[PDB]
């Protein structure tokens, strides 16, 4: 059936250069968190970059913060993936690894709407 | 003399059933379900129900989080059989949710050897 | 100069020897003890007492989820040596309950060179 | 242009310098120092001084749970190179302590490119 995508591009708030290595994790109101697993429901290792699941037949999966996948700004500073199901749900791109020199972006509420959109770190 | 217990993941709509949910099994005392082989030793489990009794494994009450998650498998099934007692209820909670569905409500159980269906409404 | 322990994990009931109970050993700061080898990198142990000295292991005292798991063997045993302090009073908590079986009590002990009883009830 | 810090463990009361000891690193935001290889990748680090540099490693600022351990190697040393603030307050956490000692009060530094002790005392 049809799926959804999302990306963001990961920033400095006041340069707006790309930053590579910032790591999120999404979350849904259920306060579980998305894990990329393959099609036979095992962890995948997974870069930098936009994850393309539809290519990979990877699957979406909502799971305990801890058990979730990280999803980590690219050389272009971008991330995110295909493969949503739903494109009404809101979720929320948590930054749990935060590039050394920055701090955490605020928390960016989002629905997997095909856009892309940028992701702010302040210096210090 | 064991018993055991099966689990069918279906969409609450379809009633297809559904691959991929994952499920931990906790006690009243607050410990979820762990299998290990005969040595104490963690093991890698797939899909579906599991033949503790046939792998000579071991079942074991542990920390949440050190928990083995069972899977819907492409029958929707999952379970194990090795219980050592019939009259405790458990309790199934869905800790790995499949994507374009909800969570099942917790599923309160006791190893019966009986098969029940977990209803996944979808999202 | 060290010191050693050894526990018995036992159905409270019939006293049988436990095998597949696992413990952790916290102590009053709420560290509990992790074994590294020579290098401080973790180690698999199985069951039963683990000869800290001959395997050149050290002790260490960490977070809890970071610690190490002592797990009762065929014979129901478990522990090691290599404790620097005998003085000191440790507690062995159960985390990995066998099937059938409640938690035992909390255990306080020292590193004394003893050996003691610790009964896993049925149920 | 980065920065570096190394710190050296040792008893307090022998000043011999003390091996397997280990700590995390932490910023006024409360969140702690861990090192990834160039794709974001978690790293397996041994005890001693780790050249980020040289290893092409990065380092992010991360919750307790998640962080990196650092650890003292035989000549009691610890620490890395590769900080981009030279100016900025961070505390050396002791979060697994070698037995037979206390851990030692938290270290506040600044990555200035020194070196300096970190003392446990025994007991
Ligand atoms: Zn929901
Ligand atoms: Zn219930
Ligand atoms: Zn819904
Ligand atoms: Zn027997
Ligand atoms: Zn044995
Ligand atoms: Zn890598
Ligand atoms: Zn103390
Ligand atoms: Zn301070
Ligand atoms: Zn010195």
């Amino acid at each position: 059936k049809t799926t959804y995508e999302r990306t963001f591009v990961k920033k400095d708030a006041e340069t707006k250069e790309v930053l590579e290595g910032a790591g999120f994790k999404i979350s849904n109101s259920d306060g579980k968190f998305l894990k990329l697993t393959d099609k036979d429901g095992q962890s995948v290792s997974i870069g930098e970059g936009f994850i393309d699941v539809l290519a990979n037949n990877y699957r979406l999966t909502w799971v305990a913060e801890s058990d979730a996948t990280v999803f980590t700004s690219d050389k272009s500073g971008k991330f995110g993936l295909n493969g949503f199901a739903d494109n009404t749900t809101t979720y929320t791109a948590v930054e749990t690894n935060v590039p050394d020199g920055y701090d955490a972006a605020a928390n960016t509420d989002f629905k997997a709407d095909n856009s892309s959109s940028d992701i702010l770190d302040a210096p210090s």
